[PDB]
C-alpha cells in the first residue's frame, strides 16, 4: 500500500465512522456534569434483574446496529465473502461496541453515560453480574485514560472487526491483507498526531476477546 493509499484507507474508514457513531462526541461531553441522583441511584438498583437485562439488551441491540453499518460501508469489508462478513460481525460487533464505549465513560469520577446521565458502576446491581461490570469499566478506564480520540476508535475498532484469527473464515488470507493494511493505517495515523505513544499503553491484542468470551 503506498503512503496515499494508506491516508486514505485512514480517511474512509474515519468516514464510515463519523457516520455510524451513533451518539455526538460533544453531547456525551456536555452531559458529565449531568450525574444520576442517589435517588436515581436506588431507582435503579431496586428494578429487577430483568427489567435491567431488558434495558440494557435493548441499548446493545441498537448499538450493534451502528456497528453493522460501520462494517458496511468499509470497502474493503465489502469485498469479502458473505460467510466472512457474518463470522466478523457475529464474533466482532460485541467487542466494536465495547471500544466505542471509552467515549462515554468519565475517568475522572468512573462514571458511565447511561439513559441520559452519568453513573457508577452501583447503577447496574440488580443484574448480578459485578465482576462483568467491574471488567467493562476497567476496560473503558484503560482507553478513557488515555484520552483515546473519535479517529482512534474509528481506525482501533476497524482492526477489532477485520481480524484473520476467527474461527470459521472461508477466505483468512484476505482477512489477514486488510487487517495488515488497516494496521499501517492506524500506526501512519498515530504519528501523524504524535500519539505513538499510546500503542505500548493500549490493552493487550485478546483482552477483548477474553473479556467478550
Ligand atoms: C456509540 C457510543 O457512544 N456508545 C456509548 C453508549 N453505549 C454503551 O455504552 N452501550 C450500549 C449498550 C450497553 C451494554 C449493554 C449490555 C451489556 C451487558 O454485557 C454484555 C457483555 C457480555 F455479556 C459479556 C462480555 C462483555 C459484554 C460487553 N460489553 C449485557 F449482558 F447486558 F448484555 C451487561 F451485562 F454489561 F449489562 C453491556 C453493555 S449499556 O449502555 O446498556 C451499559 C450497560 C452496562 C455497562 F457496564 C455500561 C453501559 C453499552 C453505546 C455505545
Amino acid at each position: 500500500a503506498s503512503l496515499t493509499e494508506i491516508e486514505h484507507l485512514v480517511q474512509s474508514v474515519c468516514k464510515s465512522y463519523r457516520e455510524t457513531c451513533q451518539l455526538r462526541l460533544e453531547d456525551l461531553l456536555r452531559q458529565r456534569s449531568n450525574i444520576f441522583s442517589r435517588e436515581e441511584v436506588t431507582g435503579y438498583q431496586r428494578k429487577s434483574m430483568w427489567e435491567m437485562w431488558e434495558r440494557c439488551a435493548h441499548h446493545l441491540t441498537e448499538a450493534i446496529q451502528y456497528v453493522v453499518e460501520f462494517a458496511k460501508r468499509l470497502s474493503g469489508f465489502m469485498e469479502l465473502c458473505q460467510n466472512d462478513q457474518i463470522v466478523l460481525l457475529k464474533a466482532g460487533a460485541m467487542e466494536v461496541v465495547l471500544v466505542r464505549m471509552c467515549r462515554a465513560y468519565n475517568a475522572d469520577n468512573r462514571t458511565v453515560f447511561f439513559e441520559g446521565k452519568y453513573g457508577g458502576m452501583e447503577l447496574f446491581r440488580a443484574l448480578g453480574c459485578s465482576e462483568l461490570i467491574s471488567s467493562i469499566f476497567d476496560f473503558s478506564h484503560s482507553l478513557s485514560a488515555l484520552h483515546f480520540s473519535e479517529d482512534e476508535i474509528a481506525l482501533y475498532t476497524a482492526l477489532v472487526l477485520i481480524n484473520a484469527h476467527r474461527p470459521g473464515l472461508q477466505e483468512k488470507r484476505k482477512v489477514e491483507q486488510l487487517q495488515y493494511n488497516l494496521e499501517l493505517a492506524f500506526h501512519h495515523h498515530l504519528c501523524k498526531t504524535h500519539r505513538q505513544s499510546i500503542l505500548a499503553k493500549l490493552p493487550p491484542k485478546g483482552k477483548l476477546r477474553s473479556l467478550c468470551s
